[PDB]
């Protein structure tokens, strides 16, 4: 293990905030100095992970491969699985608007660059449909939340808990979801000389945050109480939000996963969201479990005397 593991979070990576919450780092690592800092966002996060103020972060999708298009050597050290259910385009209930489609020539409030800005690309796709079909409006949650409530756009695309927290205030609706949108996962990245060096290390960080993820299910009243404090947010909007999670795992990314990222890399690319095409293979870690090497002799002689 490392003398020091500076892990950069987000209030909804839940893994590292139940591992804090626990103190399972601390406790399972009592070598290495544990430190945590909450970003606001992913591109904040990887900003510190490229000058290296932190070694290890969680974030989404999509800020990777603003960093890594702009020369980050950042590895992707594991990846979640997507949560389909948690990812949406909400309309008012009772609207007319009953399929992706019905979307053509009106107002959509998103935030540009996000989850919800390739969300909605794909969705739109699939309805034989571009940007240049609807009037895209790019809001930041809490000015796109105020413009939907005043009606003064038809339809918001999203990410929880803003999801569940307008859900439970009651007359929206889902129009779609992730779930048909093959959706590749949130990631853990590390810079490669670190990940490298602490191959096993960080191996047994991340079974950890996995772990502590599984509180979720198993202390579902305790991580509620927990996420309610640190997101502050309503128990039931917390309810709602695991709810919209699957069963979480912590994997090396395979060739699949690495596939699908590509594949929104070129997306992003082509559309002049970022300035280079990637190749996101390149930036994926190869689990490695390298022993540090020490240079080590003895000189025998008379009797070991054990310390004189």
């Amino acid at each position: 293990s490392p003398e020091a593991l500076r892990i950069g979070y987000q209030k909804g990576s839940i893994g590292m905030v139940l591992a804090k919450s626990h103190q399972l780092l601390e406790k399972r690592y009592p070598e290495s100095k544990i430190s945590w800092v909450e970003f606001p966002a992913g591109p904040q996060m990887l900003e510190a992970l490229n000058v290296g103020s932190i070694d290890l972060g969680s974030t989404g999708d999509i800020p990777p491969i603003f960093a890594q298009a702009a020369g980050a050597d950042l590895v992707y050290v594991g990846v979640e699985p997507p949560k389909p259910k948690a990812e949406v385009i909400l309309v008012a209930e009772n609207s007319p608007i009953k399929t992706v489609a019905d979307l053509k020539g009106h107002k959509v409030a998103f935030q540009k660059g996000s989850s919800s800005h390739n969300l909605l690309l794909r969705a739109l796709r699939q309805a034989g449909l571009k940007f240049t079909d609807i009037q895209p409006t790019y809001l930041t949650p809490a000015d796109a939340r105020a413009a939907f409530q005043q009606g003064n756009v038809d339809a918001w695309a999203i990410w929880d808990p803003y999801y569940s927290a307008a859900l439970l205030q009651g007359g929206v609706r889902v129009l779609k979801d992730g779930t048909d949108l093959n959706q590749t996962g949130s990631f853990y990245l590390a810079a490669r000389p670190y990940a490298e060096k602490n191959g096993a290390f960080i191996q047994g960080v991340l079974a950890t945050f996995s772990e502590a993820d599984a509180l979720t299910r198993s202390q579902r009243e305790q991580s509620i109480a927990l996420l309610a404090k640190t997101m502050g947010l309503p128990a039931p909007v917390i309810a709602s939000y695991l709810d919209h999670r699957p069963p979480t795992t912590i994997k090396p990314v395979n060739a699949e996963v690495a596939a699908l990222q590509q594949q929104t890399a070129d997306l992003f690319y082509e559309n002049r969201l970022v300035p280079k095409k990637v190749d996101i293979r390149q930036r994926i870690w190869q689990p490695t479990q390298l022993e540090g090497k020490q240079l080590e002799f003895r000189v025998p002689g008379n009797e070991n005397l054990y310390f004189q």
